[PDB]
């Protein structure tokens, strides 16, 4: 029991405390928020969940769709998949997308990495997330699993949040949160008629480092992700 | 008249300027946002307002309901009612909930404290808020009224805001804002039917220090508060 | 092509990286968010767009309406059109409103200034924005165009964002973002009846420096802007 005691924090939480305090002091963080209509992805996921778990052995969640769209956008917007050397004033644009994934564990938050995520299909991403989350929760990560990330995705919606202002950790330039996907009434406009529909909506807060990305660059990057998700042409990508 | 002059700032505003600049540099602040359906609380408040002011002598606002739920959640999530000693790497989990309440005054913002708020009923909380706000506005606070807080609640909705990213002040680990409670169209899902209802909704932004609380801990804490408020089993708590 | 290279950043981006990192360390930034019903302004803009471009020579966007309301509010709330000298603890309340406007350019974000914006009509503001954006994009700004700002407006909605937490740059005390104006279902309450209407809504995030502005001051300032925009008495102001 913790109430009424003073205790040394565990090793995961000691590193998190030092890294997050320092990260804010050596970058210029801000969080831009876009809304995305996830209805088509939600319909595709519900329809294909049984066939996906039968063929690939893991449950199909929303996270592999967010990962696929974000990784494609990091290839299309290489200025976001980049790091700034504040001493030399040089930007390095990475040729791999090594995608960090935040994992909640009882001992603390861990952020393992999917290396070369740009080469992965949706089934490969789904399996990799399940593997890294299981190894994070059971003390089986190696140093290469926790280093080399070029961008991070954090599932803030897992515990119900609509949004957050996640802390990025240099040398990364961005961290995207996937808010809780919620049914909401929204306006549709088609043929000059405005009307109210029920759609599965999500907020995507992107914390970006203003040293690397300006606000309009963040918006163009998030627009690429939004359009990919809203069109939801992922049937082929599921390999079912 | 202020326009076109240069003047020394008053004592309240000098301390606020120094404390807030320093607070951000010695913590890792981020703000997670959840939405809560306040309809049942709003109905209970409207129904019982006359009996409450008759028996307890103060107007019944939303703030005592937010205080009751937050204080219960600070007891249930002792990891949030805590402080981090960055020199020793030790966490202290406080056995009292001393709840700071932000009060807007013409001379500046003051943050007096309701000590041992965990022992208070809703009528006691309502009276304590009225007392501290009156003493803040009339120069009658003592040093013990302004020290010892373990968490803060700030009514950002008083002047119309939906949300904010409030600044926490170490050694506290969290500050919760109560946004403006607004009627909104929302989706209800029951019996497999999705439908649109008008509900009194609020956003609750929580700024937390990542040295003390990870994002999933913040979400679990806010979920406890959300469920308590949405169920709205406070009839007995009003003592009417 | 950038992917797989390390290159020196351009002059605009070098200054932006240094200025934004420093700005956060010498101020106490937080972002308060209000929602505003832009339907009446959108109707007035659609109705008068052809006559405005015919008489004044520039397209009428939403930005001149936001500028007019913000500039009036900076005159009415001189405490926001101000700077803090942290060495002397003195506040200077500026007698001009020199309004910085963020401009996205291919070489990087530039923030030129509309000096003495308080003396300008909506047609003058529209022309000044077009002039400064064209000169920012074609290397024709002078040092006086980039200095002396007392507040900034940044059009975060240009690239689709609903909101952001813009970084203010001392000695300014506030930066207001104009989110994307989107049709949304909202609740109207009139004659004791609650009902759902389709309205053009916008989020206005204001980043303010807590050294200069407390949360309730930010709310009162944003309320003045919200009421001016929602009433939308700008017909005369268009000079058509
Ligand atoms: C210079 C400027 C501010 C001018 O903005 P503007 O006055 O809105 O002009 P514009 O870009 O020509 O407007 C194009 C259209 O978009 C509309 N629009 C622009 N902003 C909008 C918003 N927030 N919501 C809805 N519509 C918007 C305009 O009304 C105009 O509509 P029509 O074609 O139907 O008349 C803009 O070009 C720009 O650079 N914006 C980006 C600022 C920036 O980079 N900020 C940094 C933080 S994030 O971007
Ligand atoms: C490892 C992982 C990211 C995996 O997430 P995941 O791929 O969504 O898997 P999961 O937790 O098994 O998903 C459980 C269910 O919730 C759903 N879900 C998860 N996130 C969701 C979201 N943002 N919106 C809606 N539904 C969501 C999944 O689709 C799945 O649904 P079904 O049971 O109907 O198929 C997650 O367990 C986790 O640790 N999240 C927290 C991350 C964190 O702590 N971040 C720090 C900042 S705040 O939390
Ligand atoms: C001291 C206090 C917190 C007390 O707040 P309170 O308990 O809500 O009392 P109040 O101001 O008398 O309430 C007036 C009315 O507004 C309502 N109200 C207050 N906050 C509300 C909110 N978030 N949403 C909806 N209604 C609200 C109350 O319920 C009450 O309604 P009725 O008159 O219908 O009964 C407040 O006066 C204050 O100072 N708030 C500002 C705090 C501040 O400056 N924070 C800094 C960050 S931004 O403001």
């Amino acid at each position: 029991s913790l109430r009424g005691t003073t205790q040394k924090v565990n090793r995961i939480r000691e590193i998190t405390a030092m890294k997050t305090v320092e990260a804010l002091q050596i970058s210029a963080q801000l969080t831009q928020l876009h809304e995305v209509d996830m209805t088509r992805v939600a319909e595709l996921r519900k329809k294909n969940k049984p066939a996906f778990i039968e063929k690939h052995g893991v449950n199909l969640t929303y996270l592999p769709f967010f990962v696929k769209a974000v990784v494609e956008a990091l290839v299309s917007h290489p200025n976001v998949n980049a790091s700034f050397n504040a001493k030399t004033k040089e930007m390095t644009y990475h040729s791999s997308v090594n995608l960090s994934i935040a994992v909640d564990t009882p001992a603390g938050l861990l952020t393992p990495v999917i290396h070369d995520a740009q080469d992965l299909s949706i089934p490969e991403i789904a399996k990799a997330i399940v593997d890294l989350a299981d190894r994070s929760r059971n003390n089986k990560l190696k140093p290469n699993d926790l280093s080399g990330g070029t961008f991070t995705i954090t599932n803030i919606g897992s515990e119900g949040a609509l949004s957050d202002t996640p802390i990025l950790v240099p040398p990364q330039a961005g961290i995207l949160g996937t808010g809780a996907i919620v049914k909401r009434p929204v306006v549709i406009t088609e043929d000059g008629i405005d009307s109210i529909a029920i759609r599965q909506m999500v907020f995507l807060p992107l914390t970006y480092d203003h040293q690397v990305v300006d606000g309009a660059d963040a918006g163009r990057f998030l627009t690429t992700i939004k359009d990919r998700l809203e069109t939801a042409n992922f049937e082929g990508d599921l390999q079912l």
